[PDB]
């Protein structure tokens, strides 16, 4: 009831690119191995954290998010030697089961957390999810785990779900899924560089559409490598004020760790202290009840320390000019939708 | 009365996407080169009827393949690229290309058998004869020849002949018809005791249960086989057994990779050899036959060989009369095995000069 | 013998071959050495205008200057299997480990004898090739990185600055990986690239090295196929030789693939023996003709025999306008490498002085 | 009754689909686990053991270090072949380590009385792997590893009964000189032309262990239930009774079954089940049964289930073969005259 659960299963290590290559793919089984070994050594998991049984998600639960076409396509890759949905998104014959285990782990953690069987949880899962849209696998992602968790939670009775995506890349897949949706609030912080950073989506004025306006909040950095001070600042002035006004029943963190110091893809500078602080800050919205789902993150040392710092928080254990400009531009846009941001607006204006 | 040619430019879209050190030999230029050479010869378009190209249906493919196999192939249209085996690729256009290739074969068989046209040539890719009941392999997605055979039977053909002169044994075709006697499968191919791809099709792989003797494998033991050995095997094995079978419908799996200059087959069949082989089979069903493209990887060789074959389908120095020692021994080994199922060969087999 | 050319060769390198029956033969095959050796014998070049050198298997200690212990153990273990695959295109049979070790051994001993002056220069007639093998992995038909081994062996024998020029039509992703952070080794590679749609996909013009290695990997990537002599000569005049002259190496290695040759089925380019001759002679300027030439790729038997004989004649002492695509490649490389080789400003001005 | 199983042994397979697909394939374990599931056990009546990877120290009681190192370096390759017909992929080394670890942990538990008996439902098979060679689809010799692990737990005398349709040339080679292990093999032999062409009738042990390898080489194909039970009551059980073993291992292949495409013999689940009951007389039904070959999916599911039930509760050409064995073996087994007399 007050415990932290970790969702993990070794069959997700079977998803990998087919052979060794001149340029090996950064999304690789060692990511989970390195985190799992560092949680073992710390006594965090196994140990202080509870395991949950790993279940393959059902097609019916996936179709709350994805078309039946996309689910069948992913499943059928199990009969091919290897395949690519896009140039950067691979599958082997074991990838469909891995993806069903990642989504099933997220689904069950989301149910367990929201209905109060456990306090909070970390889905230590592969492949990542937040670039998978309604009908397209891309950006290393096969099914959108975070969006599945949100809809499993809603189905269990959550009216308002918040997703915070601190992966260094914009969650184009998640935003597409909840574009016209206002029972889910999507907040993403990500490198953008005027749209030159992959995937080039998620400009600050991409606020949702057609009745969902205001419920997609993009905080897009104009450069790297952004450090802790800019994330905490954006959390104090954008994330927390909007999240508090929205008042969610359920909180999902899309925790990519590719914004960490040392990541070869993100080239940003967030420390474990930064991830720790952001986790604590989000805890005060739902009294420490939250589902943390692994997305990106590619330096084994960096993601091991950052994931350990985050799970320890689950257990209860002055910005740059670029950062100011991003927050300023976000509040200019979101003020029309979140009037309570005026208070934060006047505090920002005082530098 | 006329000759039909089945063709569609959308089969040109199937190609190997992944960057590989060695370029794949099964490539769109194969069809381009043949189409271009037929156009300048004035044969197609021009003298042949260009039938309408239709995608085959799953239900038609399933009288040969499993439902799982058909869904696997169809799903690759949703992937940038994929592999069924390490040498058998697909890109997002491959499923349509394979449906068109099988669909052209299906409709040519129907039109040829029912008399709408006299004969036809399926200018198609990917090839077909390596795909089995369950699996795509050896560059092949669906088995076009097997599909045309079963479509012909559904239209009333009671006895179908498939003669496969691709340099490789059609393991897929034999696996489909291994236990059938309503289809006679005759394959000539380099074999070298199993050391030539794909390693199947020894002289004694004859069929099973209902089907002993309805798979006839003519396996060469070496690799420079020329026209004289092919004509000799045709005179003494193929035509005698096919005539005893007496088919209602004739299919040629016409690979041209035993042709002089082919880099994979390294044999020495010339356009005169392919021409003469087509004429000989033409005397079985009054010139009515479906010729289906399988392999063949040298652009000049397949162009010259496909034109010669099609000119024979249109009504049009000798090949030597003595076979090589290796060719003669191959024919002896085949007759020794097949005489038990085709007693009519005792006539032939007193070839003992 | 100190003014002689040596040729390293051993018939046990011919036993490495593909055992599995495939529809398509593997282009990396024993006939490659056989054709070159027969052609050198016919031309009176070897034997015996050239000296042989005793073949010796490289040691694990020497290979570990470049490769991990586990990669060396992995390659060696293939000698206990009927056949094996490191990747789908990189095979082994029970003789491969010894063959790879002989190839590196010959390169190591040639590099030692050349740099210390026992012989003037040399040609390593070896297989399997090397420049796709990384610190950790065999791939691209290569088991160990022969050229990287020669470079570190020459460094252990006193060479401070080593130049590797790689004119194989493929980019040497493995050599670049090994020396990515190194500046005591300058790696220059010309290769077809086409924006990454050519194997192995690596080696864009802006991949210049990292950490203190910045500027010490120089990639000349062709945007198209069919590249001929005039583009290679043009890129040597304005990119290769200027940078190599500024670096000023104590030891020169040529990763000599001949798969850019006219007739090669894997490169589909058009370099002639005359182009390989001229590129060898130009590189002779840097070093009084003291260089080690190491066979990498090259798959058409007639083309590799002609080109290898022509190159070895130059070791023995024996069109000026680029394509449009060739000019563009050289311009993009100059624009990148100016940050690290400011003396390319001189070559830039000379280049502009000719049109069009 | 325990059952050793782990789904990571399903990862061992050939690299890609081929014209001639390999008969030793993960489906073999999938068919048995299914037929067991429907009649639950399994799972149900039988205990499940935790799967441990055998260690090198245990494997080296049986195999050379040369062999053990070759097998697990294949996890660093895309795919490999030890011989024409013995493949490995990236996962083969772990699968073979799990199969041996399962057999070893059953052998310790069954002998030390922690359970009456057990079935090791394992892939790849073992009985053709010798001291130095992976061959005949086999990477590590599971039966041999179980016998030596049993002895290390104080079992002084171990019997291995091998009714796979092929001779266990690997097992015999490991134990050719040992008399502490009794190896009895029933196999098709046809004068040395049935794979692997070893295991003639006159091929008893050597030299310290002559008479401790007992080969029953069938004349022909189509061997049926009658011949096998005939040889069990005139050869196996007599020689086994004189031996008096502490631990009994069955190398249970099922490629002598009705419909198998490699054996082409006619044994039925009746024969397998009664063969199992007969050996249960010794040691009171305390056996470790280890899956070897058997390639027709429904036959091996039938026969394996027949066998596991028993552990819970529940002629002319074959004639000469038996007397051929008795002529040879009675010199090393005097008690055989009692069974020889019955012929008659
Ligand atoms: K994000
Ligand atoms: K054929
Ligand atoms: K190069
Ligand atoms: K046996
Ligand atoms: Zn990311
Ligand atoms: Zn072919
Ligand atoms: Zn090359
Ligand atoms: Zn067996």
């Amino acid at each position: 009831t007050s415990s932290t659960a970790v969702g993990f299963d070794e069959r997700m290590l079977l998803h990998s690119e087919f052979e060794v290559k001149a340029q090996p793919h950064p999304e690789r089984p060692d990511r989970l191995r390195a985190i799992a070994a560092s949680l073992a050594t710390a006594g965090v998991f196994p140990g202080r954290c509870l395991p949950i049984n790993a279940r393959e998600i059902t097609k019916q639960e996936l179709q709350m998010v994805h078309t039946s076409e996309h689910v069948d396509a992913v499943d059928t890759t199990s009969q091919l030697l290897y395949s690519y949905f896009t140039s950067d998104t691979y599958a082997n014959e074991y990838s469909a089961r891995a993806a069903r285990l990642a989504a099933g782990l997220c689904a069950d953690l989301a149910t367990d957390i929201f209905t109060g069987r456990v306090k909070n949880g970390f889905a230590l899962v592969r492949p990542p999810g937040h670039h998978a849209g309604v009908r397209h696998a891309m950006g290393f992602c096969l099914h959108n785990n975070a969006a599945v968790a949100a809809l499993v939670a809603q189905a269990a009775g959550a009216k308002k779900v918040l997703i915070v995506d601190w992966d260094v890349h914009h969650g184009n897949g998640t935003q597409e899924i909840f574009e016209q949706n206002k029972s889910v609030l999507y907040i993403s912080l990500h490198r953008h560089e005027g749209g030159n950073f992959y995937p080039g989506t998620g400009a600050a004025d991409e606020v949702g559409s057609n009745g969902g306006e205001g419920y997609c909040v993009n905080v897009p950095w104009s450069c790297g490598g952004v450090g802790d001070k800019d994330y905490i600042f954006a959390f104090q002035h954008v994330v927390l004020p909007i999240a508090s006004a929205f008042s969610p029943d359920f909180v999902i963190i899309s925790a990519g760790f590719d914004a960490a110091r040392g990541d070869p893809l993100g080239c940003c500078d967030v420390t474990p202290a930064g991830y720790s602080r952001m986790t604590q800050m989000l805890g005060d919205l739902c009294g420490g009840k939250m589902l943390v789902i692994l997305e990106g993150g590619y330096n084994l040392r960096s993601i091991s320390a950052s994931a350990t710092a985050v799970i320890k928080v689950l257990l209860g254990e002055t910005p740059s000019v670029a950062g100011l400009q991003t927050v300023l531009d976000v509040l200019n846009i979101q003020l029309e939708f979140w009037p309570s941001l005026a208070i934060s607006y006047s505090k920002l204006l005082s530098e």
